[PDB]
């Protein structure tokens, strides 16, 4: 890992999707539940990644599991409470059976507050926050 931009689209339309939604969704988890569902459910009733030309299919796959390797040990390991990262949803299956009501309900010890303020800063500033 070295490197930083943004890119393609047509290519995978699905990606920009959950990126961009990503990026809204840091605020809300919800949010992500009902949007990641339907890329979900579209992608599946179509089709799924290792698609685009010859390039993209591994610079696609390896980018992807990048981010979503490290966001996925973070993630697991964030267990912040408040609705912090909606990530967590599209990063396993779907968190939405138990996200900041719940999870804030007891983790309340440690909201989002915290975690979301170092994580969502660097995150959010990542994705663009503005």
């Amino acid at each position: 890992g070295h490197h930083h931009h943004h890119h393609l689209e047509d290519a995978d339309a699905e990606f920009d999707i959950v990126i961009g939604n990503i990026e809204d969704i840091i605020m809300e988890d919800e949010f992500q539940h009902l949007q990641q569902s339907f890329m979900e459910k579209y992608y599946l009733e179509f089709d799924d990644s290792e698609e685009n030309k010859l390039s993209y299919t591994p610079i696609f796959n390896e980018y992807i599991e990048i981010l979503e390797k490290h966001l996925e040990q973070q993630l697991v390991e964030r267990i912040p409470g408040f609705n912090m990262d909606a990530f967590t949803h599209s990063l396993k299956q779907h968190k939405d059976e138990v996200s900041g009501d719940i999870l804030d309900m007891l983790l309340t010890f440690t909201d989002f507050m915290a975690f979301k303020e170092m994580f969502t800063d660097y995150r959010a500033e990542k994705e663009g926050r503005g």
